[PDB]
């Protein structure tokens, strides 16, 4: 038997990359209850008439 | 009536091959639960980046 140090045999493992996203985000739901507005300059101005 | 030794009256009898399956065993259920992965070495290193 060989008696290696300890330094070569904690090198002695395979890389794997099954852990690579991590644990994913949760669903996007927001178009559910909001209204998406391009505005194209400084700010977005709104305006609507009385009844 | 003749008289047959016990040695060979206990030859008479017919060899049955239905408890050659014997009990069964549990079914194997790992695969719903756990994930299979491979190595080469004496271990397996994973490592995943934070976000």
């Amino acid at each position: 038997m060989i008696v290696t140090p300890a330094s070569i045999k904690a090198l002695m493992t395979s890389w794997r990359k099954d852990f690579q996203g991590g644990l994913e985000d949760a669903p996007s739901q927001y178009n559910k209850i909001a209204m998406v507005v391009n505005s194209s300059t400084r700010s977005n101005t709104y305006g609507w008439l009385g009844k």
